[PDB]
């Protein structure tokens, strides 16, 4: 088409992620404006809101960022990064939205020949006036910076020798690097801080008068500090794993001390917070303590409150944590409501006013990796009814879950409702199969499908929480294929050793029984040398509500299933392997042929695809099962499925009607039949759903066929090529997947066409026309190195994409001008 055509139709543009980002490094939050801070390894700065409110910012340096700090009640905030560099970055409103922007940056840096060991900042204290950063280093000494114009100010210096000097020579046993610890500010002074050294020595120093107004030395290494809300007590936690808790009101003592797990031996409690309650019942929080010897490798943040105990336990390393207080500076108690956890892998949220503290659901920030991605599957514009059915299901199997509405909530998302609602199935090695809503910004969990049902197989007070799970339990669980059809609520999976698994949306309970039947695809031939198939159970067994299995096709040999098709209409599955592929009625529960496919690995069944088209004669059009092979070899065969009275009598027939040999052979990726208008036929029960789009008939029908070398296409019943596009050929880049997609005008409303989207080896994504095939637009889009992503990448039926930039977070794109999902918000003060 013209190019005037083609920027109605087409435009790349990658648009919002999804998920976990890959690696966190940090954690902030703004209790001002409820806002969540993540920062990574590659120097990201991630904000997030209320779903909706999202921000995306990065570093020019590639350097982790290992603190934020959000300005208090400001629409500003500071990171610090490994490298010791601090930066300013700032929420503006720019075009009635707010955008997500660095102002400055600032390198605390002492005179030459001074170490670097000795400048690098440990604990950065933004003061209550927004005017100045105290900076907390290893040499022990505090430097102050001016905000915003960052700018060191070395007459405020409170060096580690000024403080020493005003205190006895007991506590002038200073080390080589005091090594700040802990650097605060009086809870109802903006005069007095706290400074607190490594060594055990803490302070509480008068800016003004530049002198200490009260101290102590603690027997153990100091590691953190926590300042109750009226300042008059303050608790301290220590190497040895235990903690102090000390009046403010000359030197004092320790109210009590104590290690909380045991006589053992116990790891340093790096962080503790005090924190009181309207009720009298202060919370206990503290992060490690753990016995040395047998709890070492245990992630822990325990909470203590009104005789209640629990060391949350977490699959990875805590990157950082806060607790939501309802109180502000000005209230009298603390009164928490929420702890966040940032683990290495996941976020996990826990309700602290509901006893048994109980986990709160993720609206985003999702880990999609709980159970590593096998596979996927895009659903486009899902029927009203059909999603509410999934989404009810979904609220059944979360009673477990807080009621409590999502805390983080600050910001407003100007941006309205999603129009259709888009799915998106993640398959996954444990054998879940996890329904996601990927109408918009926010990828949100809807209902989540476990298959391994079908199959046979207290001090310190640790409670197990998240759902990370770092190991590879069975990966013959494994979910390679997905077929939904949105229209009768019926779901086919495939698995990695030949299990095929067939189910139905239901709305409540059963306890029903799984039909097993076998497929021997090697009938006609040899023995296995692999995975033994999986055991199934025999009896009845319960499923709660949601899509529920009722026949299981085990393939023989029990080998990775490669391909899937699932007509619903002629109640049909289809299932390919390395050996061969079948057919099987999932309503009569019995198998209706099985081919073999390893004498024209060639026979590696690649493409199945059902077609309600003309096979033999000009006038008669049969249902019909399309295979295509990793040889280039496409299989057809004549389908005779009784009507929906001898639906059970008589049984579905199968004759192999043709066998089309590509020359250049090169493997099927794709198969699809174009109508009288060179339309691609409609999907099962389409046409039942919607008679506008009936195909035509009246015209020939054309068979395409796309390998990863080129695009056919032949005309009907004869197989005579017609048109051909030889990609690899003419640019050399192969065909890895190939998917059609209709693309609407932006500047006529009531339009559209149909072409195919086509992802190749080199990870660019190509527009080829129907039904002329050819190329209209190439854009880059996945790197030629990530072979992951590639290997992930899948399209939506209206011109968007998905594939994996980390193991749990998705990139989207759109290669339509109908369509682009980015996020639109504001964050007022
Ligand atoms: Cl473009």
């Amino acid at each position: 088409m013209r190019e005037r055509l083609k920027r109605d139709l087409f435009q790349f543009n990658k648009t919002v992620e999804h998920g976990f980002p890959h690696q966190p490094s940090a954690l902030g939050y703004s209790p001002s404006l409820r806002i969540l801070a993540i920062g990574t390894r590659s120097g990201a700065i991630k904000l997030y809101g209320a779903p909706g409110v999202e921000f995306m910012g990065l570093h020019q340096e590639n350097n982790a960022v290992t603190q934020i700090h959000l300005l208090p009640g400001q629409c500003q905030l500071v990171t610090l990064l490994d490298d010791n560099s601090l930066h300013l970055w700032s929420l503006k409103v720019k075009g009635g939205a707010s955008e997500l922007q660095e102002d400055e940056s600032f390198t605390l840096r002492g005179p030459p020949g001074a170490a670097p060991s000795a400048t690098q900042i440990t604990v950065v204290l933004p003061h209550s006036s927004c005017e100045l950063l105290y900076l907390g280093t290893e040499s022990g000494n505090v430097f102050v910076v001016q905000l915003p114009a960052f700018r060191a100010l070395e007459d405020r210096t409170i060096s580690s020798d000024a403080v020493l000097q005003r205190l006895p020579e007991e506590a002038r046993h200073r080390r080589v690097f005091e090594m700040v610890e802990a650097l605060q500010e009086h809870p109802r002074d903006p005069n007095q801080i706290l400074i607190g050294y490594s060594r055990g020595l803490v302070v509480i120093w008068d800016l003004q008068g530049s002198r200490v107004l009260y101290h102590f030395l603690s027997s153990q290494q100091l590691e953190n500090i926590w300042w109750q809300r009226d300042g008059r007590l303050l608790v301290s936690c220590h190497s040895d794993g235990s903690y102090c808790q000390w009046p403010v009101s000359q030197q004092p003592e320790p109210l009590r001390s104590l290690v909380p797990y045991g006589p053992f031996p116990c790891k340093a409690i790096t962080r503790i917070l005090w924190l009181t309650t309207r009720q009298g019942l202060p919370f206990t929080i503290f992060q490690g303590g753990m016995p040395r010897a047998s709890y070492g490798d245990r992630h822990c943040i325990s909470v203590i409150h009104d005789g209640q105990q629990t060391a949350f336990d977490f699959t990875s390393r805590v990157i950082g944590f806060t607790v939501l207080t309802e109180a502000d500076p000005a209230a009298t108690f603390d009164d928490p409501y929420a702890l966040v956890v940032l683990a290495e892998e996941e976020l996990v949220v826990i309700d602290l006013q509901t006893a048994g503290w109980p986990p709160v659901q993720l609206p985003y920030l999702a880990s999609l990796h709980c159970s590593a991605i096998t596979c996927s599957h895009h659903v486009s514009n899902i029927p009203l009814k059909l999603w509410e059915r999934i989404i009810a299901a979904g609220s059944r199997q979360n009673a477990h879950f807080s009621t409590m509405e999502w805390p983080i909530d600050g910001g407003t998302s100007l941006t309205p409702a999603p129009p259709q609602r888009d799915l998106l199935l993640t398959g996954h090695e444990d054998g879940t199969v996890r329904f996601w809503d990927a109408s918009g910004v926010c990828l949100r969990l809807l209902y989540k499908l476990s298959t391994v049902r079908v199959f046979l197989t207290e001090w310190p007070p640790l409670r197990k929480v998240g759902s990370f799970d770092p190991y590879s339990d069975d990966p013959r669980l494994g979910i390679q294929k997905i077929f939904l059809c949105k229209y009768s609520g019926y779901l086919a999976v495939a698995g990695t050793a030949g299990q095929v698994l067939v189910l139905e949306l239901n709305d409540e309970a059963a306890e029903q029984a799984v039909e097993q039947v076998e497929a021997d695809l090697l009938q006609d031939q040899y023995r296995w040398k692999g995975h033994e198939r999986l055991a199934a159970r025999s009896g009845p067994v319960r499923f709660e509500p949601g899509f529920q299995p009722f026949v299981l096709v085990q393939c023989q040999p029990p080998a990775v299933v490669t391909s899937l098709a699932l007509h619903s209409e002629w109640r049909l599955v289809a299932f390919g392997t390395s050996h061969g592929f079948g057919l099987f009625d999932h309503q009569q529960r019995r198998q209706v042929f099985v081919k073999c496919t390893l004498h024209p690995f060639t026979g590696f069944v690649r493409t199945l695809y059902f077609a309600d088209t003309y096979l033999k004669d000009s006038s008669r059009h049969c249902p019909s099962l399309w295979a295509g092979t990793n040889g280039g070899t496409i299989y057809a065969f004549s389908l005779r499925v009784p009507p929906a009275e001898r639906r059970m009598d008589e049984p579905v027939r199968a004759e192999q009607a043709k066998e089309i040999q590509l020359m250049h052979r090169a493997p099927v990726v794709g198969i699809l039949v174009l109508d009288g208008h060179s339309v691609p036929l409609p999907e099962p029960l389409e046409v039942a759903h919607d008679l506008s789009k009936s195909p035509d008939m009246q015209g020939s029908h054309q068979l395409l066929v796309v390998s990863e070398e080129q695009f056919k296409v032949f005309t009907l019943p004869k197989v005579s090529a017609k048109l051909k596009l030889k990609l690899t050929a003419l640019e050399g880049s192969r065909v890895r997947r190939v998917s059609v997609a209709h693309f609407g005008s932006r500047r006529a409303e009531d339009y559209g066409e149909h072409h195919l989207a086509v992802l190749t080896n080199l990870g660019d994504i190509q527009v080829v026309s129907l039904p002329l095939l050819k190329p209209q637009v190439r854009y880059s889009c996945i790197r030629r190195e990530d072979v992951s992503g590639i290997a992930s990448c899948v399209f939506t039926k209206y011109g968007q994409g998905f594939y994996l930039i980390s193991p749990s977070e998705f990139e989207r794109f759109s290669l339509s001008t109908k369509w682009l999902v980015e996020p639109r918000c504001l964050v007022d003060s």
